[PDB]
Parts: C-alpha cells; sequence; structure tokens
C-alpha cells in the first residue's frame, strides 16, 4: 500500500466518506478535486471503440456529475443514483418511470406541496389516481393499498408540519405487497435518516435544500436499491433532458464535504430555538421532532441518527394577523423567504409562500394554519437568532 | 433622451439585438453584463409584498435566465420565451403540456431521433397517438390531421436528412384546423429562419447547438406566440423542475452575441465543402440546401434568409464498411463525435451513433443510407477541413 | 493517420489555430474542451516522483492556464507565453523582472495611461528613469537611447490617440544597441499585427480587450520570444502571485476561437464609421488607421494584415461643451464606459475616464484634446451605431 | 424596524459575522447571495454622474469583491480589506507599498518559503534590506530596529515549524519605534487570533488556505487598521492588476460560511492526532499548540482562542530516509501535496519540498530537521486519519 490507496479491507468511516466519496485525485494531473466538464459532447477514438472512455454527451452522462453520482450513492448506501436539474425534476422522473394509466400512488397527505401539486395538476391527466393519506399510521398506509397500487410515496419530516413516517414499517408492507416504497428524505438528510436502510426502494433528495447548504444551486438526486431502478431511472432521464450540469456537480461536490458539520451546529441550533419559543408566551405550539413534547416523540427517537434536524415550526398567538405581524418584524440576521437548508437562518410561511395553491379547509385540514410559522435554522449564533425571534415576537 | 436609453420609436436592427437583447446595464452598479444570479431564494419586504421585486426561488425563474428568455423572444420574434436545462426538456416540456390521452401528434418522420424516441418510448405509454410522416408535402400533413390531433410537430432543416418543411404552408393547414404548429428550428437557426415569422405557433430550439456554438454548455427554450402559451410552457416549467440554470444562461448570453457572424463563416464554410465533395469521385451524393442538386431548392430560397446553414450530408461510396474506414481516418480539425453548431468542425455518420436505435429497414426508410454522413462545419480555415475530408476519403 | 491526428508536416492555416490552439480533446474522456482546474494543489505520487505529472500548485502553474499560454504563443509566434490576472499585472511583472535601480526605460509617450503611471509613480521610486517620448520616428528612439538604456517599451496602435510605431524599424535598432524591445499590442491583436513576427523580444496583451471580447473577464499575457527571457517572467510570476485564474482562462480559450470573425466585423463597422465621421459637419477631426487622410497611412499599410482595427477617435467642433453634450446624448446601442475591445460599442471620454490623473497641458502635447473621444467599435448593425452617433452630434 | 433590518445599536455575534458580514441581499432583486459581476466595465450615467454608482473598471473595483473585502474586514476588525489574486500578490503588495530603496524590513526566520523568496531575491535588488530575525523574543525585534526600518513583518504560527510570535508584545515595540507592524496570522485564521486586535497595523492573508479550506480557489487579503494605509494599498493594487476576479469572490463568499464549523472540526482532530504522535514509540518530537511539550504553551493560551487550529507537525526517528519511507506509503484518506487549511487532510516533507529551495545547513538553522513533517489536519473521521499515520509509520 502507497500514498494514494486506501487500506485494503477498510471501510471508511462516514465523514471520511463526506469529504472523499466518489472523488479521487484527476489521474493526469493530480489535481486534488474533480476537474469541471464544462463540456456538451466527447470526441470517439473510432467507429469500433465508441464510448471506450465512458462519454458521449453531456445529457446523457457527465464526468463531473457521475463523481457526484457515485459520492451521493456511497452516502445513502444505494446501488447508484442519478442527478437531476432540481429536486422537482427527480421526483417528476420517478412519476414518468413507474406510473401508468389506471395505476394508483400512495402519497403522504402532508408531502411538500410541489409534490403535491404535480400529481394533482400533471400526471392525474393520464388517468393515474393519487391518493393522499395520513402517514403517521402504518397501518393506514397498509389498509389504504389498492390493487392498482403501485407506488408508495413517503417524505420525512414532511414539508412543512414535520410529522414523521415509520419508513422501516411502511418498507415492510411494501415488500409484501410489491409494491415500489420511494422516500423523500430531503428534511432529513441522510447523516440523520438513510431511507435506503430501512428498505426503501427509491430515495428523492432536493440536493438544493441541505446537499448544497449554502442557497447556491438547485438539484435533484434519485438513490435506487437495485441495478434495475436505476438504469429505469438513467434511461428516462436521458429522454426528459433534465440532468444536472457539471457546475452545479462542482459546487455540490464541494458543499456535501461540510454536511456533517453544518448539520450538526444547525441542530443544535434549532434544538436550544425550539426549546426557547416552547417556553415563550407568545408561542401557541411548537413542533420540533427534539423537543419532549413532540407528539411522534418515539419514532423520532428510533428513526433519527445524530440530530433531529434543522428545521421546526410554530404557531403564533392571536391566529393570521400576529403571525402576519411578526413576520414582518423578524430583523437579521433572519431572512424572511421560500427554501431551507441553508447556513443562513430562513422563516417562511407556507400559508403563502409554499401551500398558497391549497384551499385553505385542505390548509387547515392538514395543519397549516393559521398562524403557523416554518423555521429553518442556520449556522449563525444561536443567541442572534434567539435574540431577533424574541423581538418580531414581543412586536407581534 | 439620453445616454442609456433606445431613442423611442426605433426598432434596433437584426445583428444589435444578438448584441444587445434582453439586457440592460445593471441599474445597480452599470455593470454592462447582467450578473449572475448563481442563488436560490429571494427574500420578501413583507408578507404583503410578496413577490414585489420579481423572484422568489429560482426554479420558478431566475433574472439571469429571464435575460436570456427576453433576448431569445426578441431574435424568434415570440411574446416571451421558457429556457430549460436542454433542448430535450424544452420538446418533452411541449409534449407534457399539449397532449393528455386519446390526443393525436404528428411528427416530421426524419425527427432528430431524440424526438422520435420520447414519443415512441414514453408518451404513448399515456395513449397518446403519434404519427410520423413526410412533412415535405404540406398535404401529407392536411391529410393526416383527425379530430384528435392537437399538434403537428414541423423540424427543419431535418437531423440529419436536411430535409426541409414548408413552414408557411403547414402553417396555414393548422390555423385552418386549429391544431397547434410546434417547429424544430434548431438547424436552421433564427439568423436564416424563424417559424413565428412563418405563422408556426411554438417554437423549440435546442440552444446547446448554435446558440452556445462552443460546445460549453446545455440548453432548451421555448418561445411562444401568444401569452396564453406562454403562461402555459412557464406553468409547467416550474412542476417539471427542468429550468435553466443562471451559469448556463449567463454563457448563452455571451455568445449568442456571435451567433450572426458565426453562422456566416460556418454557411460560407459550408457552401465550399459541399461543392467540393460534390465533384470527388468517392462521394455518391451531396445534399447541401446551397448547391443546385438540393431536390428542394425551390423552398431553400423561399424559406432560407441570408445563408444556407452550417449543415451538411453526404453518402461515400461502397456503403457501410467505407463509411467506417472514412471515419477512423478522419484527422484533425475535425472531431469524430455528436452534437453540432459549434465553432470546432464534427462530423458523425448517424447509422451507426444518433440513429443506431432505428432498425436498418427503418434507417432506409428514413433516408439514412448506409454510407451517409453529417457534418456540422465550423469556424476553421476551410482548406484544413477539406484536405482532411481529402485524406479521410483516400482511405475509403 | 487516424481520427485525433494532424496530418503529418502540414502547418494548419491561422483560423483553424484560433479553434484548437493548445488544446487537443482530454485524454481522459475526450472532452472536446479544456476541462476547468478549478483547484489549488495537485497530489503527488511519491516523493521521488514530485511534479512527475507537471503540477504541484495553481499560483505556479494550473493546466487551464497553460492551454491558453500553449494557444496564445502559438497564435502571436513565440517561444512561450505567461498568463496573469490582468494586462496591468502583465506589464507590471515585466518591469519588475527587466529594470533594477540605474537603469533607463524609453516609453512611448502616447502609452496607455495605466503603463505610464505605474512607472512615473512607482517604478521611479526605485531609481529606474522611465523617459517618454515620441515613437512615431524610429530615429527618435535611436537617438533617444542612453548608455543606461534597457528597455524600449513600444505601444501601437497607442492608447487613446491610435499613434503608431514601427515595430521592424524600433527592433532593428534596439538588436543593434543590445536593448530589450517590449510591444503592447492590445489594440491591434495578432490578427492584425504580431510584434514577434517584427522583431521585437516581447509582446504584452491585455486579454481583456480583444481576446476576451465580451467584456466578459480580465486578464493579460507576456510572450517571449526566448525559452531565457520565458523562463526569467514564469519565475517571477510565481513570486509576485499574480497567475490567472483557472476560469478566466476557460472563458478566454472559449472567446479567442472567434477572435478572428470578431475583428474582421469590428473593424467593417470601424471603416464605415470613420468614414460617416469624417464627412460630418459637426465633427472637427477623425482618427482611424484606415481612412485616406490618417497621417500614419503609410505605416499603416506596411504593418496592418487584414484590417485596420475596432479602434478610432474623433473631435467635436465647439470644444469641452460639445464634446460633453455629445457623450451625454449617445443612446444605446452605445454604452458610455471604459474599456474597448468588445462585441458591445462603447464610447469613452479620456480626459475624465482613462486619462485624468495627466495634467492638462501634459493631455494637450500628447494629443489628448478638448473635443476627444475614444470610440471602441463592436458587432452591432452598423445602421445603428452610425444612427445613434448621428443624433448625439446633431444634440452636440 | 422591520424585517430586512439589522436591529440598530447590536453587533452581530462572531458566528454571525462569518454567515452574513459584508453581504445584504440584493437591492434589486431580493437574492439572498451576491450575484457574480462576471464584467469587465460598467456604464455611467453622465460624464457628470461619473462614478456615482460606485464603479468604473473592475481592475479597481467589483462590487462581488467588495462585498469579500467587506465581511473580511469585519471578521479581521479592520477598517477596510483589499482583496488579491493570491496571498502571494497581498505580501507583495505590501512590500511593494510600504519599502523604497535604502528602506530596512525585519521579517520572521520562519517565514512562509514564498515571503522570504520574493524578499531575498527580488525586492532585495531595490537596495532594500531585509534581515531575518527569530521572532520568539520580542526584544529581538526592538534590538534589531534601525532608523532605517519601516515594516516589521511577523507570521504566527510560523510556516512550517509553528513556532509563535507575540503579537501584543510586538505591537508594542513597533508603536514605540513608529514602524509598521505586519502579520501574517494565515495559520492561525481570526477565529484563533486576531493581529488587529492585538496592535498589528495590518494583517496578511492567504485566502487560499482556510477562508476557502476546500482546495477551490487561490486568493490574498490585505486587512488594514487605518484610513490611510488602506487607502495606500487599494492605489496600488489598481496599479499592480494583481485584485482578486469575481468569481473567486464568490466562492470565498461561501466558504468563510462554514470557516467557524470547519476549525473547530480540524482542531479537535489535530488535538487527538497530536496526542496519538506523542505516544508512537517512530516518532521523536510532536508540535502542536494543543499538548504540553509545546514549548511556548504560555503564550499559546494567551494568543489562541477557541482551538489551537489545524496545523500540527513532527518528526520521524531515522532522518530524511524515514520520513521518506513514510510519506511514501501514506494512505488515502491523506494527500501527499503542498498547501494546508483545506477539508482534506494534507501531509507533506518541507524539506524536500516547500523549503528545499533553503541550504540544508538554513534548514536545520531555522528548525526544518531532516525528518520533519507538516500535518494540515482536515474534517475526515479522525480514524482514518490516525490508521493511516500508523500504518505509514510502520513503514519508517
Ligand atoms: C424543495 C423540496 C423539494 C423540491 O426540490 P427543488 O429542488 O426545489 O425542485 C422536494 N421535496 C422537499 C421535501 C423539498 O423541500
Ligand atoms: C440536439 C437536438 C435536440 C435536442 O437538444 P439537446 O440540447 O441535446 O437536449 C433537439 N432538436 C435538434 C434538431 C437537435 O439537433
Ligand atoms: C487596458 C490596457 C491595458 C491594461 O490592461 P488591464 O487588463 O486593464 O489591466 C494595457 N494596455 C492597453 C493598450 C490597454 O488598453
Ligand atoms: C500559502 C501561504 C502564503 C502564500 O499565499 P498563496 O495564496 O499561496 O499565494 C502566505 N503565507 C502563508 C502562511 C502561507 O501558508
Ligand atoms: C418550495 C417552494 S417553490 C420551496 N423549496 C419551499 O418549501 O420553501
Ligand atoms: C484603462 C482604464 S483603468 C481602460 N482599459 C481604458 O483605457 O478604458
Amino acid at each position: 500500500v502507497k500514498a494514494g490507496d486506501w487500506l485494503p479491507g477498510f471501510t471508511p468511516r462516514e465523514e471520511t466518506v463526506y469529504v472523499h466519496g466518489g472523488v479521487e485525485p484527476d489521474p493526469l494531473t493530480g489535481a486534488i478535486l474533480p476537474p469541471i466538464y464544462q463540456n456538451t459532447t466527447f470526441v470517439q477514438e473510432s467507429v469500433e471503440n465508441y464510448l471506450s472512455k465512458g462519454f458521449s454527451y453531456s445529457r446523457t452522462s457527465n464526468p463531473t456529475v457521475l463523481s457526484l453520482e457515485k459520492k451521493i450513492a456511497e452516502i445513502e448506501g444505494g446501488f447508484g443514483a442519478c442527478c437531476f436539474a432540481t429536486g422537482m425534476a427527480a421526483t417528476v422522473t420517478i412519476f414518468s418511470a413507474f406510473l401508468a394509466p389506471g395505476d394508483h400512488c400512495l402519497v403522504t397527505n402532508c408531502s411538500y406541496g410541489g409534490t403535491n401539486r404535480c400529481a394533482r395538476l400533471h400526471f392525474s391527466k393520464y388517468n393515474i389516481d393519487f391518493e393522499f393519506i395520513d402517514f403517521r399510521d402504518p397501518t393506514n398506509v397498509e389498509k389504504a393499498i389498492r390493487p392498482q397500487t403501485k407506488v408508495v410515496f413517503s417524505e420525512s419530516p414532511c414539508n412543512p408540519t414535520l410529522y414523521l413516517a415509520d419508513i422501516e414499517a411502511i418498507s415492510q408492507i411494501c415488500k409484501e405487497k410489491k409494491v415500489l416504497h420511494v422516500c423523500d428524505s430531503t428534511f432529513a438528510t441522510p447523516y440523520m435518516m438513510r431511507p435506503l436502510d430501512l428498505g426503501a426502494d427509491i430515495v428523492v433528495q432536493s440536493t438544493t435544500k441541505y446537499y448544497d447548504g449554502h442557497n447556491c444551486t438547485l438539484g435533484g438526486a434519485v438513490i435506487s436499491s437495485t441495478k434495475e431502478i436505476h438504469d429505469k431511472v438513467f434511461f428516462l432521464r436521458n429522454v426528459m433532458g433534465n440532468i444536472m450540469s457539471a457546475q452545479t456537480a462542482f459546487y455540490t461536490l464541494l458543499t456535501l464535504k461540510t454536511l456533517p458539520i453544518r448539520v450538526e451546529k444547525q441542530s443544535a441550533n434549532a434544538q436550544k430555538i425550539a426549546e426557547f419559543l416552547s417556553k415563550h408566551h407568545k408561542v401557541e405550539h411548537v413542533i420540533y421532532p427534539g423537543i419532549p413534547s413532540f407528539p411522534q416523540k418515539e419514532l423520532a427517537l428510533k428513526q433519527h441518527k445524530n440530530v433531529h434536524g434543522g428545521m421546526l415550526a410554530f404557531e403564533v398567538k392571536g391566529g393570521t394577523e400576529a403571525g402576519i405581524r411578526m413576520m414582518n418584524h423578524v430583523p437579521r440576521p433572519w431572512s424572511l423567504c421560500e427554501s431551507l437548508g441553508a447556513c443562513e437562518s430562513i422563516i417562511t410561511c407556507p400559508a403563502v409562500f409554499t401551500h398558497a395553491n391549497m384551499l385553505r379547509e385542505d390548509r387547515l385540514k392538514v395543519g397549516i394554519t393559521d398562524g403557523f410559522i416554518r423555521v429553518s435554522v442556520g449556522i449563525e449564533d444561536v443567541n442572534d437568532l434567539i435574540d431577533g425571534l424574541d423581538y418580531a415576537l414581543s412586536k407581534a
């Protein structure tokens, strides 16, 4: 064993894989990072040796993108991964590949609003039936499975309510009933929960949020448990033309290196903020998987590794007017905007910013209430973050 | 009026629009190029003033991308444009938006292979009927339209045969039958043919090819004739998550500046190469709209502005074996690879690469003969290009 | 000879070198463009095989930068080239490497104001004597050479007056007197004049201007006639830490591909604009090397290949007030700003924007008069450019 | 006050400044990150309103670069900062601005090798006297100052020996003698030591190392204690043409966000590795400010905040041959290369690489013994790092 080689028979530990997974020094120059293959097409040696160097056209595959895919498959525990322009593109490619007219698809009723809308407003025109149900009890999923069910699509924690789904239990149900279990674990990250380890067949990630973690790029990933599934996704990505770009892949290769230390800091901050909010006399309810009152505490402790995440939610006393006054007065360092997962702490109101297309009776039915505030905790000093919330709450 | 203003009541001439369309100096700093908005999310001033500055999240819209879209809409003569991660993503968004189960779509039978395979594999599973016909006679289109026809999808010149479609005549037919006419004018560029000027309802572009012209980025664009069509495309792009990235849009904003002078040089080179090939004893047939043997020379003179383009094709005598010997010996500066439209001259044999997914019997049905070679002419010195072809032909 | 090889014993023609110089397809993947080596450090195989793959640290050399250097040395006709963060960095590295206290340096008195200021205001504190003289007559240079003269630094055409220097004649003088002849040919480009072909020992370029040509990047280059000179420049670049970045090198590799067609278009536009101005009743003087009244016409015809360039200058009748009114009313597509060489046409007034640090009596002495306007012609439609000048002149 | 404002009268705490210092949402669009001003020149509103929007030409200043400069000045506690293409460019600008013929400069004799060689080769030719002395005792500095001394240039910890300099004491000396105290605190980072807080007049940083922390960019910064010093640095940067690019500034704006959590992880790992090495029988000496054998432990406790850093050094028993056997067998995840500060752990032997330009007798004079190894600890799992060192040491 010489410089440049791993020790044989040793599995590198987890943080080492975030730093080095999928990437060795460039064979040509020794460059320690992946060179960015900002290029459309690849020259072939001869007609007979077509594809002998592995690449032909960047819509189909690109070397920088492939380095990130290998890293993501390692981190998530999958056979292979495919990277996409956005998280929505990853989700839509799953629905495109694995559903056909007449099929039934069970979706957590608290899915990300984008997942919910691409199903209802687009794929349902192909006579695909999406049924939205409560995934908090796995027996609900078992009882709701119909003869035409092809896909069970879980999300955990859920955007924006932070409901959990028992991924292991649901995977056992789907394995018995021979249906595909797809899990969107964007809010968890693989540092907290790897659905493939818990039996899911496919994971979808919006790499926009925590894999990037810097508000820099859009991106998506599909991580497949098997070669058969991986090849189906890969084929359809080339047809739909929604692959990630090499430059986005370079950025994500760099930011993934710090995902463990970022998520540790964000989650330590979020625990302290959730505790503060839970004691605050102008806060009605606080939702965080790590505080003792979390309704699905036992599942959180079973299914979360290391941390309980950077996301929390709360409701201000006084209804919508008080929620709005609070939002309008939250000072820097907080940012009032959509998205989540970043070094910069973000405060969002789902009624207006993310789930505005959902009927208010239905919003209330899922738990998106009037004073409901979604919080993405960043890596600022937690005392500045609490000071800003306390000011805004005093104004509410 | 003053420095920094266009004079009111004047319309810039063609080349000026390539340099300046869609862009003004940054209002904040005066930067002569738009900055790159390499950022996911946009801060809002208040819950009330939501979207008051025009942006919320870059999957939906991004300022750099919107500047490119405004330029492209100006160059193509449309109401608005949407930009995509690839040309295939643009095409697939048209099929996704405008077709539903039971609908019918007419597609030119010599389409780019990717258009053909996204139809035939994928969308056909939704009980959408795609019919491939010969667009060289508009009455074929008129006769094949059904009550269920929603889209007529032309391409001109066609990939790889360079057949022309009479866009004005087909538009007249489609207007009478109230069917959408979508035209893929990637091979023409708007400098040679603007389908919206000739009555098409939608234009699809692979910006990868000539708009980029440098083998640098992938990209697509959909240019809509009306607000109603544009809004449908924009909505579905947000759902499918296949928008162009800001960094790609910046590259294409830069490269579009030189499209007229690039296409003029490529086309002058192509005319000379086509004339050379038409006299060479190893060459069976040459296809170029600018030489007198072109079968649709009358339509080329009616429909082509400025140039006859950088693309040509030819058949080497001696069939497949001769074509392969030739390809294996084409020297630099030629590149043996997929793609087209670039400063670097590219050659390929579609029977063995791009359209090798098509049955040889069907290959011949669509004119891709055994010795057929697609040539994308770049901006090198034409004597190097001709000397290289002459050397390669000596090995056939 | 097979695909991927050049024909042996053939020198590729000039436009082919702009497209392909310094770049072959990536050996690892076949990528047709140079991958961007966005990376600081390079891993070594062993202590003994240090530098066996050619790279160690990007301040010293970087693979993308080296690909551009090889291309620039080919285009300019030099032994080697070194690329820098800016044109000023290239110039300052020359002064740093080849002058020491007690040395005399002859500088064209109409040098770029930055060259003039770094000499007067900085290197003169090291007791280096910069003497500014009229380079229009080579015998002036011969007569002004002193025992301590080490460097003769010409520029042609000169910024902003467009005076020419006879590079061949001056090189003969410097070769006889054993002094180094450095030529800044930024305004010419190697498509119009290659000083190394005319005997200069070093060329300095601001790649910012025409090599980029898109207002995108800053950059500089030093092209050396010999290995001894090249190695001295390379060594000092590593010490001064002013190398070009890989991303800037990637952009310049792409934009250099179109330098010939850009400069042809800009120069055809500039000829027409200079003719228009020379007939205009509110224009006092027009300076362009291609119009028949140019005072150094005979030298322009001897020393310029293909074109007479994109730069021109003129004076409006009515002195400074009229020049200012004209500038304030020049409409789009023109831009009022510093810099030059770009696809976007630029109008500058040197008194305020570039040579404001020069005493007004001295400005007048060099020819930077009151109504003096420097024009950089882009690739817009020339009729829009003339329309805009004619409007502004009517307002002046 | 309102969303988007800092509360007046409050100062953000340390980690918040790393996330948000120097940056506010884009005023035009609300973009949460500053856009990349990848552009050379800036349009002016009128000849009169020249520079009214703050920018003219990116060699002089660029908006993205200025945002980074504001962040860096906040983090380091300075009046202002200037950013450069590399750390060497920052250092060379100090020597260029503040020294003239006849002046004297005191430099720590264990400086980074590049500082030492830019002094000894290059600036000494201008009759500037550089004197290299041992900064571990401040009275050496006091005794060596001459009437001609203009600059005292410290480094702490030193590259590669990790000697400390007492920055507060040296500043007191320099204040008494009215000499500029410049401190290169690259190895410390501002999270561990801010020399401006301890009385230094100027700080030099290689942002390549920890500010970047990802082996992605080269860069430098000069942080000035006063407006007069800042203005001198800014003026000369424009003359030397060695400003940082906008794209580099964007990368560093992103990576600085995580400097506290990166340095905390690197330092925790380094403490454990130093303790492991201090017990290993093949290791002669270990140098780390956090272990009790550190010779300057009293100063380390006074001068180091939060951590003792990611850098350590050790000597392998058996001299040069043993060091080489060890280096040749250090396995992944270690990288054998130059540079330091990164997420990827780096090891090198300065006698054979970084300081092999120093005479072995002088190498030993400055403490770089034959078996001396400089170690830059990254953020991998410490057990992989320790297992790899243990394997390598078994080959020594
Ligand atoms: C944001 C998000 C998505 C969609 O990803 P994009 O990258 O925005 O297209 C999907 N799932 C969750 C849980 C998300 O937060
Ligand atoms: C290449 C091409 C496409 C597909 O565009 P991509 O950018 O490769 O996805 C569509 N139409 C034509 C005519 C094409 O040449
Ligand atoms: C602009 C210029 C320079 C300086 O180059 P920068 O890239 O701006 O540092 C040098 N010479 C001429 C003739 C120039 O126009
Ligand atoms: C690397 C380094 C430098 C030089 O900075 P570059 O960015 O490599 O030019 C200066 N000081 C120290 C302590 C350094 O480690
Ligand atoms: C989706 C809104 S388009 C976004 N990622 C969010 O949940 O804020
Ligand atoms: C130099 C001004 S800093 C610039 N390139 C010009 O001449 O406009």
